[PDB]
């Protein structure tokens, strides 16, 4: 109410007398407000402590990223300090932070088309491009393990093992599927660990409603939504940007005959992304950016598949078995990508040509 957000509010070094603060947005994890003042707006974001228990270190993290895209000239999330020049507040219990609105512009939810797509793939290589020099090891795992898939793997057996329900009797080829595919899991951290694959910041979130663009020009703006920032490769993120946005479904579609894998919106995101970073990336990350799309997929499928063989812990469902329905649409996009191999690499092939 009012009275405590407009108290909560006297915390912060706002540059405006407020005037109004309400409800805003359709955030899930923490709770968004809009801070109207008699000057410039301000984003006010009470945080979720529950998912996050680390304040410290998440803020941190996004201080050290944002800090340095910000002394580069590049549009990303300004923290404004509390009165006492911290990055956020404990009020009552609460964690509070304040961010400047980053106004004029539209973000989306579903990719609504190939040329949108592209330009969420433009906004994260060009996020990667600015933070390319940054040392992505400074950073702390947030959620640890998080893209970690052999870990999931593990995860994955180990409820497998458990089999709480007794479901595992009802998803055999589900099953089969991820043990089947074992030895695949550890490409990107085996990468990481010898030194073939650059350690880089990544952001783990890069969902389009993440991704704001200009409200006149269609034009990516700056990237929000900065609670998971993490050191990884940037593999995970494109791999998972593939994994929802190059699908032809929801990601919990039960007709399986609709669900497929774009290769024209593949190469949708991978042109917009090549076309920032092709400075930066290397033989190595490019040779791995189709199979990147195979390794998040089956990382989230085996994730949705353990959630269901543990009686659905995780993830929010509304049928008992939506984890199933989950899983089989991941299953589904890998074996196409794998199908496609020929294509897709063919695609990142000409595309690293073309930005040169
Ligand atoms: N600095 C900002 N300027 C303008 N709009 C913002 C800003 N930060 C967040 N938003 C908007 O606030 C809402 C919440 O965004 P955010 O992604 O931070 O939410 P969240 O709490 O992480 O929840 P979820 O993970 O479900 O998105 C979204 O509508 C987003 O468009
Ligand atoms: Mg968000
Ligand atoms: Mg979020």
């Amino acid at each position: 109410s009012n009275e405590v957000l407009f108290g909560i509010a006297s915390h912060f070094a706002l540059e405006g007398a407020v005037t109004g603060i309400e409800p805003y947005g359709d955030g899930h994890i923490n709770t968004t407000y809009l801070v109207t003042t008699d000057g410039p707006r301000y984003i006010l974001q009470q945080m979720n402590t529950s998912i996050f228990p680390d304040t410290v270190n998440l803020m941190r993290n996004v201080e050290l990223v944002t800090s340095t895209l910000k002394a580069q000239g590049k549009e990303t999330l300004d923290i404004v300090p509390t009165t006492s020049g911290a990055t956020w507040a404990e009020i009552d219990g609460g964690a509070w932070r304040v961010y400047k609105f980053i106004e004029h512009t539209v973000s989306y939810n579903l990719v609504p088309n190939p040329d949108v797509f592209r330009e969420a793939g433009s906004a994260f290589g060009d996020f990667q491009n600015f933070l390319s020099e940054f040392d992505a090891s400074q950073l702390t795992e947030t959620i640890a393990h998080f893209h970690d898939t052999p870990h999931r793997f593990e995860d994955f057996k180990a409820a497998l093992a458990a089999d709480k329900l007794g479901r595992a009797a009802a998803c055999q080829p589900e099953i089969d599927f991820y043990l089947s595919h074992a030895d695949q899991y550890a490409v990107v951290m085996d990468g990481l660990r010898d030194g073939s694959i650059p350690l880089r910041v990544t952001h783990n979130d890069t969902k389009l409603n993440n991704i704001l663009m200009d409200a006149t020009t269609g034009k990516a703006r700056a990237i929000i939504d900065l609670d998971t920032i993490m050191p990884g490769s940037m593999l995970f993120d494109f791999g998972d940007s593939i994994r929802f946005g190059a699908s032809t479904a929801l990601e919990d579609e039960k007709d399986l005959s609709k669900v497929h894998f774009s290769t024209e919106l593949f190469r949708a995101y991978t042109e917009g992304f090549v076309g920032e970073l092709r400075g930066s990336i290397t033989a190595r990350e490019a040779e791995l950016l189709p199979f990147s799309g195979n390794l998040l997929t089956m990382e989230c499928g085996m994730r949705f598949l353990a959630d269901y063989l543990e009686g659905d812990i995780y993830f929010a469902t509304k049928y008992p078995e939506h984890n199933l329905v989950r899983t089989r649409t991941q299953i589904k996009l890998v074996q196409e990508m794998e199908q496609k191999a020929s294509e897709t690499r063919a695609i990142v092939a000409d595309i690293m040509e073309a930005a040169r």
